[PDB]
DNA sequence: CGGCGTACG
DNA sequence: CGTA
DNA sequence: GCCG
């Protein structure tokens, strides 16, 4: 088992769910607390497992592998000794813990707003209601539409937006094209949004696209909430459904065609698998990654790329299809 | 012990 | 600060 | 919390 999640394939569904589950609240509860190094060893720990080919059934198999110390063997040696670990189960169960996780899932909050929050008493959303005054415009429209928000993406939701968003691009530059990225391009069934990622053939066409692309959509009426010369926008859009409709975060991002097998790569994930890729890169290969090239700071010099299987054999890595990347 | 991803709004 |  |  190699130490770095980009090195082994990961699939969506594996052999050791109950397990990873349980470290991965570990790794939530280390983040809610500031403790970046804790949440990144249980990350990468319950990454392990999932690349794993069969249960583990004995403490024994987990000799040797990366990531597994005195903590995360006791954590795994619990759930299969009892089916339960007293640690993870006093974190569930935390006024702490439940908190920083239902503000920190409210779009415009993170951990630092959270903390800040729970810090002067609040716990409900209701509470976060109660003084508006508090609130950006952005976390407004994220409380306004938490309920719809909280609602799983549904991949059968994913070809009726992309065709509303292929629509808008396509007034705003003809020729221009639309990927899904995200989860969903990793074969996920559920989401939490959409994320989408926009280019044109012409290098340098595409420069000033998002904002057109906004504007129409926002005169369609599907646009409930963005933030508005930009190449991301973070949205809530009106979706559909019977005799109704519901809300549905949407990410769109513009890249040039140059940068777009960077840009697929990044925006496709998962997140420790970019996170654990850009370690790989820099630590074992002196190049600098990011979701718009691959720098050499020796030369000064920027690595092309005409797909994501050109990515992987620059960087010495047997080459991941999307699927195999559910780190 | 130092390091732990790297951007944009 | 938030977001991917 | 774990690696190197
Ligand atoms: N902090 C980060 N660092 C690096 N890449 C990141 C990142 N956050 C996101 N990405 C990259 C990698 C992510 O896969 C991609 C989309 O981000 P999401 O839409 O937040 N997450 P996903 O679509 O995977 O699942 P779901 O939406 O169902 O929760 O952007
Ligand atoms: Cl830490
Ligand atoms: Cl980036
Ligand atoms: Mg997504
Ligand atoms: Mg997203
Ligand atoms: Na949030």
């Amino acid at each position: 088992m190699p130490a770095y999640a980009c090195q082994r394939p990961t699939p969506l569904t594996h052999h050791n769910t109950g397990l990873s589950e349980a470290l991965e609240i570990l790794a939530e509860a280390a983040g809610f607390e500031g403790s970046e190094g804790r949440l990144l060893t249980f990350c990468r720990a319950a990454s392990v497992l999932k690349a794993l080919p069969s249960p583990v059934t004995t403490l024994s198999q987990l000799q040797g592998l990366p990531h597994f110390g005195e903590h995360s063997s006791r954590v795994v040696q619990e759930l299969l000794e009892h089916g339960v670990c007293e640690e993870v189960e006093r974190v569930r169960r935390s006024e702490r813990y439940q908190t920083m996780k239902l503000f920190t899932q409210i779009f415009g909050v993170g951990v630092k707003t959270a903390d800040r929050w729970y810090r002067e008493g609040l716990r409900t959303l209701d509470d976060l209601r109660e003084q508006p005054q508090k609130l950006t415009q952005q976390q407004k429209a994220g409380l306004q539409h938490h309920q719809d928000l909280s609602t799983p993406v549904l991949r059968s939701d994913v070809d009726a937006l992309q065709q509303v968003v292929e629509e808008a691009v396509g007034q705003a530059l003809p020729g221009a094209t639309v990927t899904l990225t995200g989860g969903f391009r990793r074969g996920k069934l559920q989401g939490h949004d959409v994320d989408f990622l926009i280019t044109h053939p012409k290098e340098g066409q595409e420069a000033g696209l998002l904002p057109r692309v906004m504007c129409r959509l926002q005169d369609q009426g599907l646009i409930l909430y963005h933030q508005h010369a930009f190449e991301r926008s973070f949205c809530i859009f009106r979706l559909p459904q019977p005799g109704s409709w519901k809300a549905v975060r949407v990410d769109l991002v513009v890249a040039p065609v140059s940068q777009f097998p960077f840009a697929l790569l990044g925006w496709t994930g998962s997140k420790l698998f970019q996170r654990e890729l850009r370690r790989f890169s820099r630590k074992e290969k002196g190049l600098w990654l990011n979701s718009h090239g691959l720098f050499d700071p020796e030369q000064k010099t920027f690595f092309q790329a005409a797909s994501e299987e050109d990515i992987f054999r620059h960087l010495g890595l047997e080459y991941l299809p999307p699927e195999q990347r559910n780190a």
